[PDB]
């Protein structure tokens, strides 16, 4: 419920980049970077410029997670393209939480140990 | 337009959470729209929550038509005095009130830009 609130203030702060939003409870996200391929992001942002859509977001978002590395990788993926996607762009950005928090929710407890623990 | 939708999320997540290191004078504007909700309304709101255990009577004011600038802060308002009485322990998908909240006033956002700056 804390997990809630900080994915949503930490994807917002990725796509907007304004430093007076930055929270150090950012810091130990920022560290999922490495669990993603900055290619797979690019073809991602190709694919929702060509759709002119978060279409293929919410398709990635829909893939399965069985772990919390998935879970770590699913944020990771959605903060990458926030950044990328440019602060301009008119996403509904509660569609994508929508569908993360559906796939993430049941990992909350072991992704707040793996962090905080 | 985005900056709207981003700008209303931190604010309404900030007066459910009261956590001061996510404050911002951003908001300073949109406290302002207070005024427009009777505290009775609220009080009633919060009572038909929590006698339902759900967020059920918010998403039906939520839903209930929005017609100009004035009917958007108002629905702005009730949204934020609901999530700083309502408590940060309420396990409240924030998402199903943002897709509502938006639905009903995306349309608005220029119209709300305007007055705001």
């Amino acid at each position: 419920a804390s997990m809630r609130t900080l994915l949503i203030r930490y994807i917002l702060w990725r796509n907007d980049g304004d430093p007076s939003y930055y929270n150090d409870d950012f810091k130990k996200l920022i560290l999922f970077d490495e669990l993603v391929d900055d290619d797979d992001v690019c073809t991602l942002i190709k694919n929702m410029r060509m759709t002119l859509s978060d279409g293929p977001l919410l398709d990635r978002l829909n893939q399965p997670v069985n772990n919390v590395e998935d879970v770590k990788r699913m944020i990771a993926i959605s903060a990458k393209v926030a950044r990328d996607i440019g602060r301009r762009s008119e996403i509904r950005w509660e569609d994508s939480f929508t569908i993360l928090f559906r796939m993430i929710e049941k990992y909350f407890d072991d992704l707040m140990t793996d962090l905080y623990g």
